[PDB]
């Protein structure tokens, strides 16, 4: 159509936890996103690493990012790539802007737990509750397969386990203490970093957003509530269309009464701070932001795909 999102690095859209590039190489992570920037001429990539692992170490999903990004590099003849993630893709993007500096032109993240999730320290509480620890080594079997048997490529490298305490709080601490970024601000703060890195003499321009669709809005006798605010009260089609909807707004809860404040579902407005924060008040759960549950948004929500476009067209206007 023309070339509003035309970047001049390639972008690479890279998913989070349980993702691939296609659910069963059916159901794109990326809801329409990559054929809506390639209409407006963006050249775009999605990558395919694995559902469940940690992003640092050997068989982490940072250095399948980072192959990755070479093999893009290789087949495109550009020299650096505009890395935009998702939830625990936002950390993965962090590893190689961190590794591979010169391969990197920015660094976008979306609901991505910088501080990691609380909703990962009440799943990772709940496992401890079994004395045996059994429950452990079954739940894990169960989604390592889940995690082969969506991937699209059948990658056997899952490892449920890795991925849970990756995405703790307390761990979430150490790995920015060992992949800091100029883009983050103080531990415990809710603040964010500077908009732009120097890293090894490579500039790169870095930027988030988050969801805040989850809102605590009353308290009693300890217990907090919460609100949807993307739907319209009750009546909302996207509780009944998307299955999805109400089980952010679930978990949104457990998060609010575990003193997350305002979140997506799975992660806090502080926890996704990071760079240049264009956003924190969009009304969307978790997979609004990626447009998920095939395209299905409460009636407040604002269109994600509009939102990825936009950006693009900012990196574009920004030269990168
Ligand atoms: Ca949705
Ligand atoms: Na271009």
């Amino acid at each position: 159509a023309d070339n509003y999102a035309a970047t001049r690095y390639p972008i690479i859209l890279v998913h989070g936890l349980t993702g691939t590039d296609k659910y069963a190489g059916v159901l794109e992570y990326w809801y329409g996103i990559q054929e809506d920037l390639q209409q407006r001429g963006a050249t775009v990539y999605v990558a395919n690493l694995s559902g469940f692992q940690s992003d640092d170490g050997p068989n982490g999903r940072g250095e399948q990012l980072l192959a990755y990004v070479k093999t893009v590099l290789a087949a495109t003849g550009a020299t650096k790539v505009n890395l935009v993630g998702h939830s625990q893709g936002g950390l993965t993007s962090r590893y190689v802007a961190a590794v591979a500096p010169d391969l990197v032109a920015s660094v976008t993240t979306i609901g991505t737990p910088h501080r990691g999730s609380e909703f990962a320290d009440f799943v990772q509480g709940v496992l401890a509750y079994d004395p045996t620890g059994l429950s452990s080594t079954v739940i894990a079997a169960f989604v390592n397969v889940f995690g082969i048997l969506t991937s699209s490529s059948n990658n056997t490298n899952q490892d449920a386990l890795a991925a849970l305490k990756t995405l703790t709080t307390a761990q979430a601490a150490t790995y920015n203490q060992n992949y800091p970024s100029a883009g983050l601000g103080a531990p415990g703060s809710c603040q964010t970093g500077a908009p732009t890195e120097t890293v090894g003499g490579n500039t790169h321009l870095l930027y988030s957003w988050a969801g805040t669709a989850i809102q605590p809005t009353i308290s009693v006798f300890g217990v907090t509530g919460a609100t949807d605010t993307s739907t319209i009260p009750l009546v909302d089609p996207a509780n009944a269309l998307d299955p999805s909807t109400l089980a952010l707004f679930g978990t949104g809860t457990v998060m609010v009464n575990r003193g997350s404040g305002q979140n997506d579902g799975v992660v806090s407005k502080c926890s996704a701070l990071y760079g240049q924060v264009l956003s924190t008040s969009y009304k969307w759960n978790h997979l609004d932001e990626i447009n998920q549950l095939l395209g299905v948004r409460g009636a407040n929500a604002e269109d994600p795909v509009a939102v990825i476009r936009t950006h693009a067209n900012r990196l574009k206007l920004a030269g990168v």
